[PDB]
């Protein structure tokens, strides 16, 4: 009862259109038979969808209108395209992705392959996407572009309780989106080699993204938030080619604890537009150069002053972290200049201790320009690894 | 084998009783089954029960008395049973709970939807509940009195290795309660709008508590652990309205750490009646003002002396933590009094470093009360902002 | 599709080979009927196993080589055969582990229940292992031995996305086995009772082990890591009685945070062999004298001098750590000696910041060996529980 398997499920008008020619047809067949069943508001438990190991081709994109509704594989199947593109496939046994593969074929005026939405009121509820893949095959024009206009799960009206988990996502150029999350649950994702990996837009609260592998492309996101309020960001192993791994803009009252983050450019960490009361604590911040040759000589613009932590923001507290940055001299911009690991752009009463810094070169381990008033800065550094361009700012010597 | 789904299983002695009118009769027939079957002390795999998408009455109580039990269904199903009550209803596309939805129709004679228990030797052991939902429908005989007298799953014997997730708990006085856990773990649910959410009484060992999204009654706790030891509580959303949002009682050597606690009363965190040597640190503590006009005006019986965090016990290591508060000097408890942050009641040797407080108002940061022994507060404040009224603290200006 | 249950499929050629007699043989004839059907490295989705609650025997080893190969049960099952093998089993309703329970009867020659593997290119990828049980039966010669020759799961070859969750591990004597993990995770797992738990040898980069229950035996390793780079170890409850239960060799830049430790001997958290530039933070470290009878008396040949953490790096950061030490004078070695909680066995740069101490006797809280250089240690001690061999040390006395 109101479970379907995609590959025993025809479409009564289109027979020979299956979920392996268009899982995208035969899903929205289904949730219209979900609807057709379940007319009353004081009656619609939902349903599941189950997609078996295989390969699928999604032409149609999905329109997910209905509450407490679960689609769910056995498997996240994910597989470096980005290694397959930069190699020579001779003799090699696997070419794509697995376990329920979704491959999206989305055309320009449907780019989602799943787009939740509904208008009328109660806000969706319960929507479960899980243990399962989709990938958007390749990158156009350049086969390292990380560009292709395909998203993957996109939610576009404000939800409640979302839960995303065990999924697979790879090269897409917006993996996950979701915009008015409340209550929203991100873990245990493999989301990587796409443009974007979570962009959490418009707003949201007590949202908690933990226990996922991310790595972006260099013009997207690794992790985005805007205008969020209670977002819990931890245990997340964030890596390589974001322009930034976890990019906060106006958000309040937020907790990045607990990550690894492994950054090959400037500003991995950013707090901007007014971030307020935010703790940064118990991370691995690691900036390197790009090692792959195909992504040697991309960057994403910025120089080494903008700082691998960057905060624009008051009553933020930046504190127990670990800095390891190691970049080549001559790959450090601007020319004789000396990296930052921790900028306050701007802002009003930042607090800044405990954060070890290690690196290659000659470093400010924590810069704080003239906008900034009434900054803390402990044991974060000897007095000549800090530069305060304020006057009221209060340090203390890493003795 | 050992797989049932409760919508195709009968009961011989009574054939319309199905899962939609009592699945709780329809589970007891199934453990009937299973007991049926498994009669060897050496041959008691334990079975799984499917709870299918579905709206399903659970009118009698279900004693589940077998190890290696697993319930599982599709989705947590939350739905918002509070804004539904507290607001106009008219067009609403969905009025309850989804997913696998049980509606906890229980007598008082018989509280819990599930009860776990077992005499005789072996401790119940690898008792699993997860993905579905449970549901009280309503609170009476205020519509927002957070009571009911229903009790979602109980766990009343000595249990080993119990797991519980990716659930949906809603409307229930008690969500979860479980009596001398050991090695459990409550990971990845989704606990709100009950009474309590999460009791932990009469001991524990190695606990798990995190991934957990929770909100509890005024009158309730939402998660509350009794002489625990090893308790490990982290990555978990506390919102809005417990007495408390972490409540241990006697509890030595746990830890609290990288969570994100949001509450609209004194003692959001409590340390009572000695606990300890326990870690509580990496954590986001934002306290407020009460938002939502129903339960404007409710309280928890505290004043803003009592402290955001009560410490009473020895050794406890508070630290690392921000602490966000925002509260209207009209709402304040005394008139003209300074909120405390952080209250160390009593005790010997607790240590308090590295505290960022934001507050609207004055505020003490930190307060040792006469009762306290040789405490220690670094870099939590500076001396104006602090208050010791025992004479062996040793404090150290936030400079 | 490409769904399997291992009680329905029948081996052609061996009709009574069943799941229940060789669940080995049964998996092993699926995979050839994988291997039958998707010959296409264009066309290798993989699939699913599913192991139904149950008793089954496996006395022949599998060997996987299928990319997104998912071995999936209903129940981790866990059971303690350590009381059951100490205590007294009359009138006990239990005597074995349940759920999805396989009994590893393996022969010296295949050591291995699961042992994934393949040569040529590409490597192995998103192979999924989920919710059941791997049962070593018994310990030889000695009944609490931890030692049996056999191992539960171990991945011989590179391998990309790998996925071990929800799994119960007992009375084996290697739980989990993965060399050259990279993007692996091993989260949320009861594996306890084994000689070793959890082993990553060879390399490996950006993995993830959090959320897991893990207790290992004197001679062996609770989790262990070879060569790493970017693993991220978090909320993790490790209890008794591996020879240590965080053992890092050559690994650099990892990250140890929000655990819970708990151990009988000397060096529960170990970095060995050169580690550099790792986050050890928000830990909770505690040390006590062995409880259980059948095993007083025994250690991990190692004395109070090499400290319950064990450094030998350059620029490690141990932090926001709570140690609870409680040890009888007469079982600490040497005679007369104080027990040494941090020991900075050699290296540059190491930086011990905010460490709570709390124990039964006079211990050195800090201890830089004559080796060291440059190590950085504030409020992690007064001067007298500091003792430093070094002379270009910087201490700052907790005052």
């Amino acid at each position: 009862p109101n479970t379907y398997d995609v590959t025993t499920w025809r479409i009564k008008a289109h027979p020979e259109v299956t979920a392996q020619s268009d899982i995208g047809a035969v899903i929205n067949d289904i949730i219209a038979d979900i609807k057709q069943r379940q007319t009353s508001p004081d009656a619609r438990p939902g349903a599941a969808i189950i997609i078996p190991p295989g390969d699928y081709d999604l032409h149609t994109q999905v329109v997910v209108d209905v509450s407490y509704l679960t689609i769910a594989g056995f498997g996240h199947g994910f597989f470096s395209r980005s290694i397959l593109d930069n190699s020579n496939p001779t003799g090699w046994q696997n070419l794509q992705p697995g376990a329920s593969h979704i491959r999206v074929l989305t055309s320009p005026s449907a780019p989602q392959a799943f787009l939740v939405k509904r208008a009328g009121d109660p806000r969706l509820s319960g929507i479960v996407f899980r243990d399962f893949c989709l990938d958007g095959v390749g990158f156009t024009p350049g086969k390292n572009s990380y560009h292709n206009g395909k998203t993957g799960i996109e939610v576009a009206s404000d939800n409640d309780s979302f839960h995303i988990t065990g999924m697979g996502f790879v090269y897409l150029e917006h993996a996950l989106i979701v915009r008015g999350a409340d209550a929203l649950r991100v873990n245990d994702n493999m989301i990587a080699e796409c443009g974007n990996c979570v962009e959490l837009t418009g707003a949201g609260q007590a949202t908690i993204v933990s226990g996922n592998h991310m790595g972006a492309g260099p013009d997207g996101v690794t992790l985005l938030a805007e205008n969020h309020e209670g977002l819990l960001v931890t245990g997340n192993n964030l890596f390589p080619r974001g322009r930034s791994l976890i990019e906060f803009t106006g958000c309040n009252r937020c907790s990045v604890t607990s990550n690894r983050l492994q950054g090959f450019y400037p500003g991995m960490l950013r707090l901007l537009n007014g971030c307020k009361e935010n703790l940064i604590t118990a991370n691995h911040i690691r900036r390197t150069n790009e090692g792959y040759p195909p992504f040697i000589g991309r960057g994403n613009g910025l120089d080494d002053l903008y700082g691998v932590v960057h905060i624009a923001g008051d009553n933020n507290l930046i504190s127990d972290n670990l800095f390891a940055y190691n970049v080549p001299p001559a790959n450090i911009a601007p020319a004789g200049a000396q990296p930052t690991q921790i900028l306050i752009a701007g802002g009003d009463a930042n607090v800044v201790a405990l954060n070890h810094v290690v690196s290659d070169v000659a470093s400010q381990h924590v810069v704080l320009d003239a906008s900034t008033t009434h900054s803390k800065v402990l044991d974060s550094g000897t007095a000549s690894q800090i530069t305060s361009y304020s006057s009221d700012t209060a340090i203390r010597p890493t003795p």
